[PDB]
């Protein structure tokens, strides 16, 4: 798995 | 923590 | 640039 | 249309 972090504002291991 | 998904294709809990 | 789409619920080229 | 930008490593409005 793999970090990741979001942003669309709304804003967070997969 | 909230589901997350993505699609770039590269397409994977927040 | 590539087309995307993210799910986060909140669901739309970069 | 509304700032995206993601981060999972492959990292860029909808
Ligand atoms: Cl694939």
């Amino acid at each position: 798995a793999r970090l990741a972090n979001f942003l669309v504002a709304i804003k967070x291991k997969v």
